[PDB]
């Protein structure tokens, strides 16, 4: 509805399912969510992990070529331009097939690409196989007011990348996933702690419903530095919309704990 | 009641009120509760932090001398000896006034103290001017047929002080705490995270009710590695017992993680 008192900043989460191997399909689906995005005032939208070509690991790396991927990233700078909102995507990244990344960036409104981050922390054996891990810490960067960030779904699970993040000022990390498996402590236990631990707020934007042999579970959440969902969604398909409004980060002795890990 | 059938570890938690500068009084319900844990079968009493003295910082700094915390010391291994329970305390480290800090111990069923830890993340400006930090990194420690290791009140909600003990092999990590102001995301929020996302049993005792000048939370818990509660208390003083019946530690890339904190 009307923008709040209280607020200056409201961001859109799509949760959907993408169709492996189908980008002409899921970036119409990305397009589709920006103009609603858009129309109901949001600044901004996180789409989820991977959404281009369907989370479809081994596919991707045996299937889609570094021109096809370069293809759905201009289409992806354009939405954001065409439809005037900041656009968080996700895919792999522009190198060969066997050197790439899944990584993550954001485009402002006018297009230009603000940051692109390579995720760090790879889940399993698909997608270590199908991909090759970042090796940078998570960019942080002004953006509507705050500091914004970027971490990529297995990532947020690992305090030490949310630390990373928060340590180079983060008070807003935006995260694509893809989460299947009924595995409910992620945005049940681990978010919530992320932000209360680091004092800011998350975004969590998933894939929901079959899709590649898995069944994702939605959940997609934005949480704020209390630990308290601002907003979410459940399993089916949406459009979230939330408008945003002794101390750890101090207090950590950083150079003992570098030692420990 | 009679000892299940999956599980060969039962622990005890004590939650009370202290009384400032009354060692004798404060020990003596230690020495309570060690009788009726054994009696109950547990074969480990977890006590809060700074419990002999009460939770009182700055008196602890001023009147309390080395020589009754030694005094304190010997009363409670005697008590872990002498009642025939793993006993595990908190009282100021062994030396002077201004160069000691906030201490942990362990002490096994025939008395001998297997193991001592100084709180590393000290919590307000009262805890940093009475108490010095501690350099050392949690220990671990085989104990009942699990590697249990001790971390102290504001300790925990770090996520760095639990990966230390999980990264030395941590199991069970025993948490003596002082927790007042109605906190409920320490216990409700961080516990289970750090449960979670090491794979790990935390268990927090706490003070309950009104001691120094504070209002203690109770919400004493021992928490599972699905970040689900085993046991738990509510604001009443009380003596919980438990039976204690991709992966994170070996995926986190720890060797760019301590650049990065």
């Amino acid at each position: 509805g009307l923008v709040p008192r209280g607020s200056h900043m409201r961001i859109a989460l799509m949760q959907h399912t993408a169709r492996p191997l189908d980008p002409q399909h899921n970036l119409d689906l990305i397009d589709d969510a920006a103009a609603r995005a858009s129309e109901q005032g949001a600044q901004l939208l996180l789409t989820p992990e991977l959404f281009g070509f369907g989370y479809v690991p081994s596919q991707i790396c045996a299937q889609v070529s570094a021109e096809q991927v370069d293809a759905a990233r201009s289409r992806l700078r354009g939405i954001a331009r065409d439809r005037g909102i900041a656009l968080v995507w996700s895919l792999p990244g522009p190198e060969g097939p066997e050197q790439r990344g899944i990584t993550a960036e954001l485009a402002d409104e006018h297009g230009e690409v603000l940051a692109s981050y390579q995720k760090v922390q790879l889940y399993g054996p698909e997608e270590k196989a199908a991909f090759v891990p970042g090796e940078q810490p998570p960019p942080v960067l002004s953006w509507g007011g705050r500091q914004l960030s970027l971490l990529v779904a297995y990532d947020v699970e690992f305090p030490e990348m949310v630390r990373a993040a928060a340590a180079r000022g983060a008070q807003l990390v935006l995260v694509p996933t893809a989460l299947a498996g009924d595995e409910t402590s992620v945005p049940g236990i681990l978010l919530p702690a992320r932000a209360v631990e680091n004092g800011i707020t998350l975004a969590y934007a998933n894939h929901c419903g079959p899709e590649g042999g898995l069944v994702f579970d939605g959940g997609s959440v934005v949480v704020g530095p209390a630990g308290q969902p601002l907003g979410e969604l459940g399993v089916e398909p949406g459009l979230l919309v939330v408008d945003l409004p002794a101390d750890y980060l101090q207090d950590r002795r950083a150079e003992l704990h570098r030692n420990w890990l």
